[PDB]
């Protein structure tokens, strides 16, 4: 009956059924939650992880439309820290380097789904043109 | 203060920021609404309109995740009829052949947004490879 504050962060480029399944998961970890979602900046994402198709603005505007999302932090810090949790009253971090979080009892796992990615769909479109 | 029942239908292939902006629109036509969304079957869509990338199941599972959607009719009739409105207690149809609806005062317009389409994004990805 107590409202539990959950935080998940990510890039959320080209949001697809896989991200939304993950968010729904985070959001339903408990009966009553506030799901806060953090969206990584363009600068840091490109430099530390890989290429990004959509700007911060775009990746964040799409998340506004997902029913599980209660609040958004955009851009979000690239590294989560104890101070960040305190600042936002976050009870758990939902994700799939996490050591410190598990240690603190503040880590809750979520899963991915395969073959649901937007890149996979372009694949499917192209099958319509046999190789010969 | 009265709950107004809105119906929008469509294909919703590869749901993108343009569909969601449209749904949010339908959903906020009034202060209190129930937004019902109808998802066209694979058979009829392909035969009457054009190619579809995602199955009925997929296009409908994605819509479940959009915050504006209150109920889904999947598959939905390809043609809306007076009987259909009565059956589901629909006050207005939100869309962008509609004659009969306007005549009845049961038609409410919504808009599209350009350049937000998933196909546009593959375009953007490809610019990363100059033509020479």
């Amino acid at each position: 009956s107590k409202n539990v504050v959950i935080y998940a962060d990510g890039v959320y480029d080209m949001l697809h059924l896989g991200h939304m399944k993950q968010l729904e998961q985070a959001k339903k970890l408990f009966e009553n939650t506030t799901l806060i979602v953090g969206v990584t900046s363009d600068n840091e994402t490109k430099l530390f992880k890989g290429q990004v198709v959509q700007t911060l603005e775009e990746r964040t505007e799409t998340l506004k439309h997902i029913r599980w999302v209660d609040e958004i932090i955009s851009p979000c810090p690239w590294v989560v820290t104890p101070e960040f949790l305190e600042k936002y009253k976050i009870d758990y971090v939902a994700h799939d380097i996490y050591a410190w979080l598990k240690r603190a009892g503040k880590f809750k796992a979520t899963q991915r789904t395969e073959g649901v990615s937007t890149t996979d769909l372009i694949v499917r479109i192209l099958k319509n043109y046999e190789d010969y």
